[PDB]
């Protein structure tokens, strides 16, 4: 398991709906994580307990 910002190709994270924590929680759980929230500093969804196989953000900008 891992915690992090889930991404789509390539290295592009999921922006929150507004600043909605519930949105990110649902998104994260649909990706099989334990939970998630909207990190307001970046306005991105952050997940707790993603599967090891789910891609997460690394050092790098969105393609």
């Amino acid at each position: 398991k891992k915690d992090g910002y889930p991404v789509e190709y390539d290295n592009c994270a999921y922006i929150c709906w507004n600043y909605d924590n519930a949105y990110c929680d649902k998104l994260c759980k649909d990706k099989k994580a334990d939970s998630g929230y909207c990190y307001w500093v970046h306005i991105l969804c952050y997940c707790y307990g993603l599967p090891d196989s789910e891609p997460t953000k690394t050092n790098g900008k969105c393609k």
